[PDB]
DNA sequence: AAGATGAGACGCTACAGTACAA
RNA sequence: CUACUCUGUUGUUUUAGAGCUAGAAAUAGCAAGUUAAAAUAAGGCUAGUCCGUUAUCAACUUGAAAAAGUGGCACCGAGUCGGUGCU
DNA sequence: TTGTACTGTAGCGTCTCATCTT
């Protein structure tokens, strides 16, 4: 007999049904391994496999990343102890072994506790003389005796370890780091943006007003108030609040749907920024980055305040007044709070839990947290004045390390880092010795294009070596081969087009690009001029004359400048209206006029033989965002012009890629045409042609020769075609376990291949999930060299089935139990053979009219439908990341081997990776004789590999004795057992199980509740809604009925009792309710008896606490179940031995 | 009438903590 | 639409920064507080300025591993699968 | 000594909704 299949992919679920060609379900006897007595059970063919959702890669990358950014630090760090070794040890023999050991306990600190002197009297005498590691900064630039080398290395091991950033590339000079030019380069670049409306902000003193030690908002209002054209909630307005650190709603600027909510200082700006970028394009992002960089200006200046120049510190002298205000606040916050409220004086200055100063310095409090609670204390006292205006200023009691100080650019260290150098240089002959040295291990950083410096190992690393020596920072020009490595990096990260796997993408800003999007733009033009009738898309010689007018003259075309400077101007109409355009084109030739703006000179950019030449460098400035490679590979172009052109080329930098490949867009040519799809958008096209057109036309060559390069290359195996392919990795767990489900059931039918496998997906993606299913499921050839296709593979929309459903009266339920993915997958199954029996459209529905919706309502009413819940070795981290103080307790995890985790604090809540059933003995507690015992043990995270290696070592350290080695059994998360009555329990954790069973609650009371639900809102004809609800009213003994469906069947299986007399009572009170609101609170009832953990639900009086099954011990003798895949093929375990 | 801030509660759900029971 | 490369700032934990006056302590009065080190998944061997939280994983048999195999069909019922005939 | 019911605690941070200011 011929059989089909249906499906229904999901982000968490696999739907899946076999059918027979009489619309039945097959039913079937299937053989049980294990031990047990029950060798063979029967099962319809229906189920659906449920899991997680698929993880991103994003929190991996982010450790991964924090990893090698801390080993690279500690590597620094080594290479300055490493310089300083001898002359170290000439003076003191254990200052850097006291330095490492500085974390021990003094009881098994091998040294001295002291770490910088080893005396406490030399510890006092420098705690007072430098308090804070900044004064020790100064005094070390600004004196010129000689001073202890150990204090030398506290200050170049403090600026090497904590660096600062690189954002600013070269010297630090004010074109890039004073607040006045990047002021007046964003508003040259809010100028350029928007021609039309400039400001006229050169009159503004902006370094007099962004720098003022003023207010935040009360300094955007200075600002603004010398702008009279522009406001607050205007667009410039915003920005000047977001490089400020407000949090502005550009929603208010370019009237989005979502809140544009940006801020700088958050962790996740950059991510909010993309989001906004995607709605509004890419055009402001160049913009949003200026504000970026004045806001760096701007903190920078916040801190570094002592402009006096007396110094050659700026940030040390600045961080010393800044203590200096600390301290001379502190005294006057001790004595105001002393006199005037003595009430309050051990809160804030000692209970260290209450957010008070105490709680900002001792405790837990950040600063945001200590000016809420100070503040408005400070306004119920004398004399505070001077103090909460610096509250006002974010100035009062001021920490040095605090959040404001990522914006400290790398050269300000390495400018102190150099003073101190070049102080103690004669003193010490070994820092002029290495002085270059050092400031190598300060300034150098690997580049992108480098990667990882892997020796082969590495998944992630692409780099070449010119030798096998090993990396430093010194010998890094000769060692990689910069050139090698710059082309691999090329070569991985240049994405594929996804209409032609075999073509890289262009850049984002090529300029064939920006022609594509211009062209493209202008074939859906069509416009009506006043001496014509009927409307009409532009000609050739049309488009290429608005382009050349207009598009290579303005950033910004609009319809305006079309009707005035083109129509009017050179067709002489009088009057256009031009239907097919927005007011204002997205598209634009920006990388053109940019390209101009640098190197001046437009018959360069027109002169058609120099486009390789352009396309090169746009492609040079996307990829690489290292000033030395982009020299390296503008060589070959200095000869096309040079100087100035050349010094500022170098500087520019692009973003991103676009979404096609140049063998797209202006390669494939149309064997009837002659022409690409740029030609066609460049010409008439016929009358018209888009691009998306052009692709999805039937007549153009195009379409055809597209699929036969798609087909090619992307065609690889299994696992490496799902990783190629787009989404979200859930879908992908998704498809990957559909093609893992169809694989056993073509492996439980007798090896014999269904004819019907219908697809529907809760999109592009979907003719890829048939393109696998096809080229797996054929291989066989006949003579010839065509291809045979012996299964049909057919996509459903939702839609359609959704009709079907509510036509017929085939309501679904999503919450009453999980069998709903069985049967859309029974449904669409169905509908995906009757389409094909009846069209080798829906209307032949409303085939046997009465024999196939009696089966199909028999199906759905099928009580036994195969879920699984699959069972996963858990992975991720190895606790909560919390690290927590010192306690009496056994719980914590160490961070270190030798650190005995009751001195030093450690982790907390451990996550199993799977349990293991262990029989073995243990040592009875009231004598020392080996009690047999049998239980779960939990393996966590953390102890895997060790068990894993060798699980008798690891159990016999875990206390146990005399294993049964070959009864241990790996019991992942949701393992299956099946308790008394049919009752069902799944493993959550060795201390914790989760209820497995669902209630099949017969279909009469599906299509009542279903109706019940949406009483109010039934949305047919009056006929069809009274008829609806005159079901409901009529068997309206259903809410007792279904209460005592689910009594029974929690008196069964749902082991709650105490629970049950609450509902059942809370019920009884409340059955005076109306119709729908008993039946809503019904299906919140279900909550109760769903799949899972166990939840709290709500209902009219009272909600339900939740019975947790907090102990595994009643599963230790049941009858553990292995499933396969579909759940068909089983092997049982009677754990009863 | 629109944006900022402030925090009740939605509670994911498994695993400390404690008292408690044989 | 995934994926990847670089870097910075915080936060957390333990120690160092001698607390001082009373009192047998318990506990009160007074002062003091801003920083530094080290760690930031335990760790691993290929000893790399690398890797370690993504994806993948029912069981059994054979294999170090990638991986191959392992489970009769109708009929009739449906409280999570059961019953009957053939084999 | 030894297996139980109850809080609240994380990685929190939205889902929710109310008032003050412009």
């Amino acid at each position: 007999k011929k059989y089909s299949i249906g499906l229904d992919i999901g982000t968490n679920s696999v739907g899946w049904a076999v059918i027979t060609d009489e619309y039945k379900v097959p039913s079937k006897k299937f053989k049980v391994l294990g031990n047990t007595d029950r060798h063979s059970i029967k099962k319809n063919l229906i189920g659906a496999l449920l899991f997680d959702s698929g993880e991103t890669a994003e929190r991996t990358r982010l450790k991964r990343t924090a990893r090698r950014r801390y080993t690279r630090r500690k590597n620094r760090i080594c290479y300055l102890q490493e310089i300083f070794s001898n002359e170290m040890a000439k003076v003191d023999d254990s200052f850097f072994h006291r330095l490492e050991e500085s974390f021990l306990v003094e009881e098994d600190k091998k040294h001295e506790r002291h770490p910088i002197f080893g005396n406490i009297v030399d510890e006092v005498a420098y705690h007072e003389k430098y308090p804070t590691i900044y004064h020790l900064r100064k005094k070390l630039v600004d004196s010129t005796d000689k001073a202890d080398l150990r204090l030398i290395y506290l200050a170049l091991a403090h600026m090497i370890k904590f660096r600062g950033h690189f954002l600013i590339e070269g010297d630090l000079n004010p074109d890039n780091s004073d607040v006045d030019k990047l002021f007046i380069q964003l508003v040259q670049t809010y100028n350029q943006l928007f021609e039309e409306n400039p400001i006229n902000a050169s009159g503004v003193d902006a370094k007099a007003i962004l720098s003022a030690r003023l207010s935040k908002s009360r300094r955007l209002e200075n600002l603004i108030a010398q702008l009279p054209g522009e406001k607050k909630n205007g667009l410039f307005g915003n920005l000047i609040a977001l490089s400020l650190g407000l949090t502005p709603n550009f929603k208010s600027n370019f009237d989005l749907a979502e809140d544009a909510k940006l801020q700088l200082s958050k962790d996740t700006y950059d991510d909010d920024l993309d989001n906004l970028l995607a709605q509004i394009g890419d055009q402001y992002a160049d913009l949003f980055l200026a504000a970026k960089n004045l806001s760096d200006a701007i903190l920078l200046s916040d801190i570094l305040r002592v402009n006096t120049e007396i110094t050659k510190a700026p940030l040390s002298a600045s961080m010393i007044k800044r203590y200096d205000e600390h301290h001379q606040d502190l005294t006057l916050l001790k004595a105001l709070v002393r006199q005037q409220l003595p009430e309050k004086y051990k809160e804030i200055f000692f209970d260290q839990s209450k957010n008070g100063y105490a709680g900002y310095i001792d405790g837990g409090a950040s600063q945001e947290e200590f000016y809420k609670f100070i503040k408005p204390i400070l306004e119920k006292m004398d004399g505070t004045e001077e103090l909460l205006v610096k509250l006002n200023r974010e100035d009062l009691l001021r920490k040095q390390r605090t959040f404001d100080n990522g914006s400290i650019p790398h050269q300000i260290h390495l400018g102190e880092l150099h003073a101190i150098l070049r102080r103690q240089e004669d003193f010490y002959p070994f820092l002029k010795d290495n002085r270059e040295k050092i400031e190598k291990i300060l300034t150098f950083r690997i580049p992108y294009y480098v990667g990882p410096l892997a020796r082969g190992n590495s998944r992630f690393a692409w780099m070449t070596r010119k030798s096998e020596e090993t990396i430093t920072p010194w010998n890094f020009e000769e060692v990689v081969d910069k050139g090698a490595s710059a082309q691999s990096f090329i070569e991985r990260m240049t994405n594929f087009d996804k209409n032609l796997p075999n073509e890289k993408v262009l850049p984002k800003h090529s300029l064939l690009y920006e022609y594509f999007t211009v062209y493209n733009e202008l074939t859906k033009v069509k416009y009506v001029t006043e001496g014509m009738r009927k409307p009409a898309f532009l000609s050739g010689e049309q488009k290429k004359a608005i382009v050349d007018l207009l598009f290579k003259t303005n950033r910004k075309v609009t319809v305006k400048q079309l009707k005035e400077d083109y129509f009017k101007k050179i067709e002489c109409f009088d009057s256009v209206e031009i239907s097919g355009v927005e007011d204002r084109f997205n598209a634009s030739l920006g990388t053109y006029h940019d390209l101009l703006k640098i190197i001046k000179d437009k018959d360069f950019l027109d002169n058609e033989e120099n486009e390789d030449i352009l396309e090169d460098i746009v492609l040079t400035l996307t990829l690489f965002e290292d000033r030395e490679m982009i020299e390296e590979r503008l060589k070959t172009y200095a000869h096309l012009f040079d100087d100035k052109v050349m010094k500022q080329l170098k500087r520019r930098r692009y973003t991103g890629w676009g979404r096609l490949s140049r063998k797209l867009i202006n390669g494939i040519r149309d064997k009837q045409s002659g022409k690409t799809i740029l030609d066609f958008l460049k010409s008439d096209g016929f009358a018209n042609r888009n691009f998306m057109q052009l692709i999805h036309d039937d007549s153009l060559t195009f379409k055809e020769d597209i699929q036969k390069a798609q087909v090619s290359g992307q065609g690889d195996s299994l696992h490496e075609h799902i990783a190629n392919l787009a989404g979200s990795p859930a879908i992908k767990k998704g498809i990957l376990q559909t093609v893992k489900v169809v694989d056993e059931l073509v492996k439980v039918m007798g090896r014999h291949k269904p004819e019907n496998i219908v697809i529907e997906m809760a999109r592009q993606i979907t003719k890829h999930v048939a393109q696998i299913l096809d080229s797996r499921m054929n291989t066989k050839y006949d003579e010839n060299d065509k291809l045979i296709r012996e299964v049909k593979v057919i996509t459903l929309k939702s839609k359609l089935v959704s009709d079907f459903r509510k036509d017929f009266q085939f309501y679904k339920v999503r919450e009453i139990n999980n069998y709903h993915h069985a049967h859309d997958a029974y449904l669409n199954a169905v509908v995906g053979t009757a389409l094909i029996k009846k069209y080798p459209i829906m209307n032949f529905f409303k085939w046997d009219k009465g024999r196939d919706f009696a089966t199909v309502r028999k199906v759905l009413s099928m009580p036994q439908v195969n879920i699984v819940k699959k069972t996963e070795v858990q992975t991720g981290g190895f606790s909560k990341e919390s690290i927590r103080p010192k306690r009496n307790s056994d719980k914590l995890i160490a961070r270190k081997k030798d650190w005995d985790p009751k001195k030093y604090g450690g982790f907390l809540w451990p996550t199993v990776a799977y349990s293991v059933l262990v029989v073995a003995k243990v040592e009875k507690g009231k004598s020392k004789k080996l009690k047999s015992v049998k239980e779960l043990l939990g393996i966590t995270i953390m102890e895997r590999s060790s068990f894993e290696k060798n699980p008798i070592d690891f159990l016999e350290a875990k206390g146990y004795k005399e294993v049964k080695k070959d009864l241990i059994i790996k019991l992942p998360k949701y393992s299956l057992f099946e308790l008394e009555n049919g009752r069902k329990r799944m493993l959550a954790s060795a201390k914790q199980l989760q209820k497995g069973n669902e209630l099949a609650l017969p279909s009469k009371y599906v299509n009542f509740l279903y109706l019940a639900s949406h009483y109010e809102k039934l949305k047919g004809s009056p006929e069809d809604n009274e008829q609806k609800q005159l079901f409901v009213e009529q068997h309206k003994h259903y809410l007792d009925e279904i209460i005592e469906q689910i009594s029974e069947f929690s008196k069964r299986v749902i082991l709650a009792d105490a629970n049950l007399d609450k509902v059942l009572s809370a019920y009884n009170k409340h059955r005076d309710k109306p119709i729908r609101e008993q039946a809503e609170n019904i299906i919140h009832l279900f909550t109760l008896t769903r799949l899972g953990a166990p939840r709290a639900f709500k209902y009219f009086d009272t909600t339900i606490d939740p019975k947790q099954y907090r102990s595994t011990k009643e599963v230790l003798d049941a009858t553990l179940i292995h499933q396969s895949i579909t759940g068909l093929y089983e092997t049982r375990i009677d754990l009863s031995q």
